[PDB]
């Protein structure tokens, strides 16, 4: 897909699975719009969140709801989570990956472009 | 101050200058009224965003900002821009620092409680 996450979990050492992903696009309103979202698989990654011919150039914000994600743990009292705004397209079509590492308190996300 | 910042340059290794930074309170209509702002001086650090008093129990969402921060290195461009959304004094009262880490392509907030 043109668009792809991997989440990683600090505390566990492995990938983040069940953390929701939200996606949304930056409407001419100066507006967010919802536009695409999930859930990470056993492998930290969300399958087929978008098509090439659906995402298009624009401005993006992929969330990484993590509000409840270390509720089984009793880690996170503060609820934290994260916000990546990145423009996708304004220079031909790429792919992208954004590449996030959870902890308790520290969040870390990387767009590997392509 | 109650909410403070830490803005530190991955590139250049050292604290960042002149990041804009823009605190949200979410107000019960579930939409982020404006609430502090400023840009980070020679040390990454902003001064008093706002007081003790002005910081009650909500939630916040701390965006760090830059524009062509890395215009002199002859590095790309990248749009990129993150926020962080926490839940401040749900129980009693503290002090909190975001820390961030800036890169090009890549963003680490992390929250201090104290």
């Amino acid at each position: 897909c043109p668009l792809m996450v991997k989440v990683l979990d600090a505390v566990r050492g492995s990938p983040a699975a069940n953390v929701a992903v939200k996606v949304f696009k930056k409407a001419a309103d100066g507006t967010w719009q919802d536009f695409a979202t999930g859930k990470t698989t056993e492998f930290g990654e969300i399958h087929e969140l978008t098509t090439e011919e659906q995402f298009v150039e624009g401005v993006y914000r992929v969330e990484f709801d993590t509000s409840s994600y270390w509720k089984g743990l009793g880690l996170s009292p503060f609820h934290e989570y994260a916000d990546v705004v990145f423009t996708a397209n304004d220079s031909g079509h790429r792919h992208y990956t954004i590449a996030a590492l959870l902890s308790p308190f520290s969040y870390s996300t990387t767009a590997v472009v392509s």
